[PDB]
Formats: C-alpha cells, structure tokens, sequence
C-alpha cells in the first residue's frame, strides 16, 4: 500500500532528452543504486520549475498513490527525487505517446482501435478517481503506448490527492494546459473529477481526429470567452452523432451534467463491441 521509494538525485545519470515542454523535461537515463554497480535504464521526468514546501507536500502525497497503482492503464511511479528539483522516475515507454502514434499511423488505425483506447483511458481515469486522485493533466500527449493494443495514462507531478472530505482542488497561478481544461478550472482554478471528464473529452477528440490540435488557431486568451459563447471543438469526420454527443456532454458548463468515468467506461465499452456502428472510417476493416 505504501511502496514509494525516495532516491538520491545522485543515483541517476541522464543520457539523452526524450522530450521537453513548459512543465518539465523527460530524460532517457540510468539508475545506479548507491553501493551498487548495476545500471538500470529509467525515464527521468523532472519539473521545469522549483517547488514550494506546499507544492512538494502535494506532489509527495500524489506520488505515494502513484507508486502503488494496480491498474493496467496507469503508469506506476517507480521512484522520486525530492532534491533541488523534483524528478519522477518512470519506466521507459519506447513506443511513446498516443498523440504521436495516431498522427503517424493515421492510415492504418481502425474504429476498433480508437474505441478500445477510449475504454482504456476511461478505465484508468475511473481507477484514479477511486484512489481520490484528480489528474489535472489528461491529454493525448500524456497517454503512452505500451503496445498498440495497450495504452497507459502517465503523470508529471500535477495530480492532486483529495482529502476524504474534499471534492475540489483550488490551484495556484502558473502555466496551465488551458485548451484541455474545464471552464471552471480556467475561470476559478478549481479542479475536480468532473473537470477531468472535460479533458477526457478533448483527448477523445484528439484521437478521433488523428492528432488534430484543439481550438487550433485561437490564442489561449480567447478560449474562456469562446466556451462561454457556447463554442466547442467541431465534430470529427469519422464520428457518428452518438460518439460526438458524448464529447459534448463532457464539455457541459455544469460539471454535474458531464458524464462520470464509470458511465464513460460503459458507453465506450458497448461501442467498442460494435465499432463500425459508431465510427465511419474509410477502409476501416481493411486494417
């Protein structure tokens, strides 16, 4: 139940950069246990910014849950460095993220695969919700491919554990993935399990469009007022009215009108067992 290992930042050798963003940077690296000569390849995700004692406490709480995940669709935290800068130690994911996968396999991805990825992502989110984690970071670039049949949700220190009494999380200022965020989050910096549902919706949009960019063209600044105007992301060309109407429910203004992750698992599960009733892909069953 409590498995989290806290390691010395001196036990890691960075080897190459796998990626970098605003929020931090992922290294291909090497763990070398102190007192040991064995070297073991890890991914090292270290946060761009330094953190307050409050920030660390929250990352530390979330980290203890992450280090103990049962679920096939969430990446387990291997270890953590609470040194100068925080570093999450994750297992290497050589296929990379689902966002990349769908962009360069666009022509061989069938309705069956898309709908299965949605079920798996929802299962991982539903499980995180049971562990009381609000993910705050769900996007296609944060779903990793273990095999094309098997995807996993990963975290970069942004998830937040909720006290047994709490239903919200109110966040500080800073950089945010504003085009994946529920409107409450953008307006009031409040996050809940239901704002996670909003992001699931955008992530499913990302997949159904084979890697399209959300609100591409609009600056972050307008997003809030465009959503207030009623605009949402457009219906993807392969979506039936049934799939799209679900995305639209994920982007409802009242977060209690959005579906639950357990309902999302049920809907996409039935769709997943008759893919061609719901997605209209050209050459679909020829892939």
């Amino acid at each position: 139940q409590a498995l989290l290992r806290i390691l010395k930042e001196t036990e890691f050798k960075k080897i190459k950069v796998l990626g970098s963003g605003a929020f931090g940077t992922v290294y291909k690296g090497l763990w070398i246990p102190e007192g040991e000569k064995v070297k073991i390849p890890v991914a090292i995700k270290e946060l761009r910014e330094a953190t307050s004692p409050k920030a660390n406490k929250e990352i530390l709480d979330e980290a203890y849950v992450m280090a103990s995940v049962d679920n096939p669709h969430v990446c387990r935290l291997l270890g953590i460095c609470l040194t100068s800068t925080v570093q999450l130690i994750m297992q290497l994911m050589p296929f990379g993220c689902l966002l990349d996968y769908v962009r360069e396999h666009k022509d061989n991805i069938g309705s069956q695969y898309l709908l299965n990825w949605c079920v798996q992502i929802a299962k991982g989110m539903n499980y995180l919700e049971d562990r009381r984690l609000v993910h705050r970071d769900l996007a296609a670039r944060n779903v990793l491919v273990k095999t094309p049949q098997h995807v996993k949700i990963t975290d970069f220190g942004r998830a937040k554990l909720l006290g047994a009494e709490e239903k919200e999380y109110h966040a500080e200022g800073g950089k945010v993935p504003i085009k994946w965020m529920a409107l409450e989050s953008i307006l009031h910096r409040i996050y809940t399990h239901q704002s996670d549902v909003w992001s699931y919706g955008v992530t499913v949009w990302e997949l159904m469009t084979f890697g399209s960019k959300p609100y591409d063209g609009i600056p972050a600044s307008e997003i809030s007022s465009i959503l207030e105007k009623g605009e949402r992301l457009p219906q993807p060309p392969i979506c039936t009215i049934d799939v799209y109407m679900i995305m639209r429910k994920c982007w409802m203004i009242d977060a209690d009108s959005r579906p639950k992750f357990r309902e999302l698992i049920i809907e996409f599960s039935k769709m997943a067992r008759d893919p061609q009733r719901y997605l209209v892909i050209q050459g679909d069953e020829r892939m």
